[PDB]
């Protein structure tokens, strides 16, 4: 048994999921679905500019759209659906379209909304994001304590924290945490993503999001808000909202599903960056990126040879 | 006839040269050369954290590392040396390295103080650095007349330019390039690579590249100052320098390319960038990218001996 995990932003790169389509009839299926969808896409994917590809409101139907796809290539190459899955703010949609919880089609034209509101939301230079390293979490939040604008976006890994808001606010607290021998690290977004500011588009996507319907996931789909599995479709659209503007809880679901008993997890799509976090933060796990045919086979052979 | 291109910065990515280091020995031991001239890189291009591998310091030498890597992997495998050579920034020197104009060792370890001059050259906070899409180089430089602290960091493609300089001067172009209909990938707080403030980077890496024997290159190499082939190495070392602080002309260079009648381009290391602006710019042309056993299989298919 393993659990799936789906990458979020920052792991999209031209190429990607192209060998897959090639060498799975399953994989080149859901991406010409979505294709199909929204018309662009694979030519995004497939040669760029990676700038463009880049653009929140075409990186993250790109990420979905190849996660998906890695997925069900693993399925038709004969491994099995995950024990519980999850996915890191973007990814936590993919996951749900791997566990039947939304179409593929509406998935995909929901995040591309996503993208948009939440690029859109703050203008341009108000806003900034920073990874925090080799800094415990409560050294972090006894640093931010006061500072206004500031707050915790991402707990990726021990130690590995991101923070996001107001630019000013940002840097202030950049000053602090290098103060107390932290490694601040501000990354290339515009847009202070999972931070109160995001509001204005959680608002939005509600009106988008209501029209669609939600089914109960096949397996259980962690919530980045909760850090615990959630099956109730309505409350699962409740926390696709509120997920918006609240810190993606990474580290909690790990280690949630190792008290569940998970010791390996897939990443699927592309990059291997859930890949990274999930051996910082549990080491006794396995872990392998699953986003081309050598992977797959690998992650194959792993479940089952 | 081909042309080598190697990649420069945001090319990178958490598990980059993996797939080649364990797939071809030649590749394998470029990497382990590496490792050795610079202790903990492997671990930063394969487990991260991604942000620490995204600092320039790191960044820059694992960039150089994954690009002789591939390139090493190509000829060991029978391909032929290219007729022309090119590197987006930090991809020159990963150019001179395959061309024998200085050696693997001492371009990692200059790479690596490249990168972390660069990262202590402006404040933290005062440099901002935009990508700008959509819009030909006329109107950028229209709508930038009159703005200070501002300038044109890259020439990417037709309509792919990079600029960059003070945070505030960037931010007010950016929202005159939106009105003006155009794409942005803004970063907020970032160095103002390939601008005037650059100046102290250069001045400093200056001391350490005076200390490094050049040779004459076995093959041309483009500089990114001058946008024309260059081979004398007294010349070389002035360029490279000069480097840091101008505008990147990949546009001509690719043109001049075109024009010496290239019509392959080959982008070794990790990634699909160069070969992404090489289409947007040159249409009757072909490009592959070299970063893993497949497209090293395709590239050896047309390119080899």
């Amino acid at each position: 048994m393993y659990a799936a995990l789906f990458p979020g932003q920052g792991s999209h790169r031209v190429g990607m999921g192209r060998a897959l389509y090639e060498a799975s009839p399953a994989a080149k299926e859901v991406l010409d679905r979505a294709e199909a969808a929204l018309p662009g896409l694979l030519k995004l994917m497939w040669e760029g500019p990676e700038e463009a590809l880049t653009l929140t409101e075409n990186q993250q139907p790109a990420l979905l759209a190849a996660g998906y796809a890695a997925y069900r290539a693993f399925l038709e190459a004969g491994g099995k659906p995950p024990a519980l899955a999850a996915g890191h703010s973007l990814g936590e949609w993919t996951a749900h379209v791997a566990a039947g919880t939304l179409e593929l089609e509406d998935a995909l034209r929901l995040v591309r909304l996503r993208g948009r509101y939440m690029q859109e939301a703050v203008p341009v230079g108000e806003g900034a994001m920073a990874a925090v390293l080799k800094l415990p979490l409560e050294e972090i939040q006894k640093a931010l304590e006061g500072l206004e604008g500031v707050e915790i976006a991402n707990l990726n890994a021990p130690e590995q924290t991101v923070i996001s808001g107001r630019r000013q606010a940002v840097e202030e607290a950049a000053e602090r945490l290098k103060e107390r021998r932290a490694r601040v690290v501000f990354l290339p977004v515009s847009a202070p993503f999972h931070s109160s500011l995001m509001a204005p588009a959680r608002k939005r996507l509600a009106e988008d999001l209501a029209q669609v319907p939600l089914r109960r996931p096949r397996f259980p789909v962690y919530s980045n808000v909760t850090a615990r599995p959630e099956e109730d479709p309505e409350r699962i659209r409740a926390l696709l909202l509120e997920q918006i503007t609240a810190p993606v809880r990474w580290v909690e679901i790990l280690r949630d599903m190792e008290a569940r008993g998970v010791k390996r997890f897939l990443e699927f799509g592309s990059g291997e960056v859930l890949k990274g976090l999930v051996l910082r933060t549990l080491k006794e796990a396995e872990a392998l990126s699953v986003q081309d045919p050598d992977s797959l086979r690998k992650a194959l052979e792993v479940e089952r040879a």
